């Protein structure tokens, strides 16, 4: 049956990379991203509309602590569907290098922001684990690929683990 999929990762970890590919390859999947959907109230609505059509839904947000993820777990329970999770394991170094690549942040005294931003997220980042009392069915950790782009095989490999 259909299921809700939580992406969890630092800025620049590759969450959009992955979720975009998934929805491209699989038409029974939809993607909730705030850069495309705006407010959270709006994201919740879309999420509800997709579950109403028994579609799978993937949540492209840092989802950096229990509170952030609950929103979606809560909606999933509403439609009696499970919630799995994909944690991107890319480290502060990797993300930092990716964020510099984009060169769209102020830079100089008071630091290069974006590295700052990353640092702020890092300090509030609580990924799901065995112990957190959240009601997630399965947590899979995903390591970075050599390739900047996400292969169909990579998507398949992830989905194959529930
Ligand atoms: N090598 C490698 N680069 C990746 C991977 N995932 C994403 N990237 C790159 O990292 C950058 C940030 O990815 P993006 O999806 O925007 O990150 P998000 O901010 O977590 O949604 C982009 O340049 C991607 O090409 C991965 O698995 N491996
Ligand atoms: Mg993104």
């Amino acid at each position: 049956s259909n299921r809700v999929l939580l992406l969890v990762g630092l800025p620049g970890s590759g969450k959009s990379t992955f979720s975009n590919k998934l929805v491209e390859l699989k038409p029974n999947w939809r993607r909730v991203n705030q850069d495309d959907l705006g407010s959270r109230k709006n994201c919740e609505r879309h999420c509800r509309r997709f579950l109403e059509q028994q579609l799978n839904v993937v949540i492209d947000r840092c989802n950096f602590d229990e509170q952030q993820r609950s929103t979606w777990i809560r909606i999933a329970r509403e439609y009696n569907v499970p919630v799995d999770c994909v944690v991107l394991t890319a480290d502060k170094q990797t993300c930092g290098e990716r964020i510099l690549e984009r060169e769209d942040h102020p830079t100089g005294v008071q630091g290069n922001e974006g590295l700052n931003i990353l640092h702020r997220f890092v300090m509030n980042y609580i990924p799901p684990t065995y112990t957190t009392n959240e009601g997630i069915r399965r947590i899979i950790h995903l390591d970075p690929s050599p390739e900047p782009y996400c292969t169909p095989e990579r998507v398949q490999s992830v989905l194959a683990q529930l």
